């Protein structure tokens, strides 16, 4: 009983699947993280009295973040990491590695307890995101395609667009999408600050 849960990966990327650059953060998307935030907050109102969604992000990711917005409220924030020495926070979790964390998610967060996990996000990071791609429960991948290719250091570990993988991958209908985040969300591109993106889902059998 520890994979009684399929997991989702979050991202925003270039059409060359960069997803970042030396730190800096390659464009200003103030929408985008509105859409990140709502995506991965939103759960059925019947069940919101208890249950919470899951962010697990590597290292550097919760670094990236500023002090502003972390933890990110509302959900269960939780980050994966071997070499843990001054570890701060104080409701955030900490873990080795995906597996672990997981186990460790389930055991916190049982029928014992008063808060129950409703889904979980891998959010960030190149490398939580390979350890994630090889998992056998991530089914699900929302990505924002960034239409300007810019300059990154850092890119996606699996071309998830590209013909070699359109066996496996399949895009979903946009309703389709709108139906998984409950909410309304825009169709087509939406430009902001100079960028053209889209929002599209993603999903493969298990
Ligand atoms: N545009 C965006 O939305 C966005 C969102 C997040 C980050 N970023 C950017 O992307 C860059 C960072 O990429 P990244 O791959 O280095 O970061 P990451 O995955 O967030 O952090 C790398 C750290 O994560 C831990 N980790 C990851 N996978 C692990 C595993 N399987 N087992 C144990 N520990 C694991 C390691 O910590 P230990 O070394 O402590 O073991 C490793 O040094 C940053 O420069 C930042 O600017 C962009
Ligand atoms: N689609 C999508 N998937 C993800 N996994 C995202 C990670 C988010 C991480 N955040 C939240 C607040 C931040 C402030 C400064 C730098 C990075 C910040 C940013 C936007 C994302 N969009």
């Amino acid at each position: 009983m520890n994979q009684q849960k399929s997991l989702t990966l979050i991202v925003a990327l270039t059409t060359s699947y960069g997803i970042g650059r030396s730190n800096s953060l390659p464009w200003k998307l103030k929408k985008e993280i509105s859409y990140f935030k709502r995506v991965t907050s939103f759960v059925p109102t019947f069940d919101s009295f208890e249950s919470m969604n899951v962010v697990l992000m590597g290292r550097k990711t919760w670094e990236s973040i500023p002090l502003q917005f972390r933890p990110l409220k509302g959900r269960i924030n939780v980050v994966i990491t071997r070499n843990e020495s001054l570890d701060l926070g104080n409701g955030i979790h900490s873990a080795k590695s995906l597996d672990h964390a997981l186990e460790l998610l389930y055991r916190t967060y049982g029928s014992e307890s008063s808060v129950q996990i409703n889904r979980i996000f891998v959010i960030g990071g190149a490398q939580l995101y390979k350890a994630a791609m090889d998992h056998p429960k991530l089914d699900r991948i929302m990505a924002t395609i960034i239409y300007k290719d810019i300059h990154c250091d850092v890119f996606f570990p699996l071309k998830f667009r590209d013909k070699e993988w359109s066996s496996v991958w399949k895009k979903e209908k946009h309703s389709d999408l709108e139906s998984w985040v409950g909410t309304k969300v825009p169709h087509g591109k939406i430009n902001e600050d100079g960028f053209d993106y889209e929002f599209e889902m993603w999903t493969r059998d298990l």
